[PDB]
């Protein structure tokens, strides 16, 4: 009776567009109407999307989660883009994707020259946990990994 909406569809069975419409929508309404970062509710998306695209893809979803994600990192609160590289990293383990992992690459090498290192952590993460092979990885992205590879 009291369960979220992201849980109930986040079960096998459990997504349906009637109750992700609403439940999406009410999200976007609040970001809007209390601002970026001020939102509870809009962050629970963030976390839903971190988890659904993982098993059931969608373009359109995928981008709107990262537009968002970003949009909100460059304001100040990097939820979003936290839950985007967990996204990636274990996403692309669990299936493969060339675009994606192109986005990865490109988020990463950002995120990296911004000053932080989470998701160079979770790109380094997705190379020990993947099976993936003859990955086509930029020479800067290389570069900025060699920091781990020193330390381990
Ligand atoms: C096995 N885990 C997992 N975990 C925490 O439970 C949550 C889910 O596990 P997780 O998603 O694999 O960690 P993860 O988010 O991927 O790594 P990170 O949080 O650094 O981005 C994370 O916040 C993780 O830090 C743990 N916390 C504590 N204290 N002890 C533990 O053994 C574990």
């Amino acid at each position: 009776h009291m369960q979220h909406p992201s849980h109930e569809l986040l079960k096998e069975n459990g997504f349906t567009q009637h109750v992700y419409h609403k439940y999406r929508r009410r999200c976007l309404n609040e970001r809007k109407r209390l601002g970026i970062g001020q939102s509870q509710e809009m962050n629970t998306l963030f976390r839903f999307w971190s988890f659904f695209l993982r098993d059931h893809f969608n373009k359109k979803m995928y981008e709107e989660f990262k537009q968002l994600a970003l949009e909100d990192a460059k304001e100040g609160y990097r939820y979003g883009l936290e839950c985007l590289f967990r996204y990636y990293s274990y996403g692309l383990e669990k299936k493969f994707r060339l675009d994606i992992f192109k986005d990865f690459q490109e988020e990463t090498v950002k995120d990296y020259e911004a000053g932080q290192l989470y998701g160079l952590e979770k790109f380094w993460a997705f190379l020990k946990y993947s099976k993936a092979k003859n990955l086509d990885i930029d020479p800067k992205l290389q570069e900025y990994l060699g920091k781990f590879r020193r330390l381990e």
